[PDB]
């Protein structure tokens, strides 16, 4: 069908975080991921993706990635993941590597196209597909122990398919945003 799409998540691993070898402050950033087809499956469409986040927020903390656009610094929400001393950020953005790092400092944002959040009438232009990048970093809210801490599998949030025609967007397709767990070693 037209309006058959299906979403897959998009997911960061901890594994990819460097050794710590250090309040609050961030210690590292996971490797940023990518994924094309966050909604695939049905015909071509003016589409948009709105992060919603999942996790208390705990605090906030100001930051410039290194990996994605990031020119200026930006207010990140610090999410709970449950682990003591610990906390993550998160900045998210378009598929298409020219878009910029969308921090996610709010309960809602449009994450591709960025302009939605200033104009509820922007949609990406016609494609089949809707993807987005997921950016990640881990923050020490208090001071760690050496050692290596376990980091549980937790969803971010949730990305929202939205799209001009009415009957793809009253769907309201949902795709989840994962942390998938790991460890992470500080000295």
């Amino acid at each position: 069908g037209p309006d058959d799409y299906v979403p897959s998540q998009i997911a960061v691993n901890t594994s990819t975080l460097p050794g710590v070898v250090i309040y609050p402050r961030v210690i590292g950033e996971l490797a940023g991921t990518s994924n094309q087809y966050v909604f695939n499956g049905g015909a071509i469409a003016l589409m948009r993706g709105k992060f919603t986040p999942a996790l208390p927020k705990i605090g906030s903390i100001t930051y410039t990635f290194h990996q994605g656009n990031s020119r200026d610094s930006s207010d990140f929400d610090i999410y709970d993941i449950g682990v003591s001393g610990l906390g993550i950020i998160i900045g998210m953005a378009g598929y298409w590597p020219a878009t910029p790092l969308v921090p996610i400092n709010s309960s809602g944002i449009y994450i591709d196209p960025v302009g939605a959040n200033t104009n509820p009438n922007t949609y990406n232009g016609a494609t089949a597909s809707f993807g987005a990048r997921l950016f990640v970093a881990f923050v020490a809210t208090g001071r760690l122990p050496n050692g290596y801490i376990t980091i549980p599998t937790r969803q971010l949030g949730t990305i929202l398919l939205e799209a001009k025609r009415t009957s793809l967007n009253n769907k309201g397709l949902t795709a989840p945003v994962m942390l998938n767990g790991g460890r992470i070693q500080v000295q």
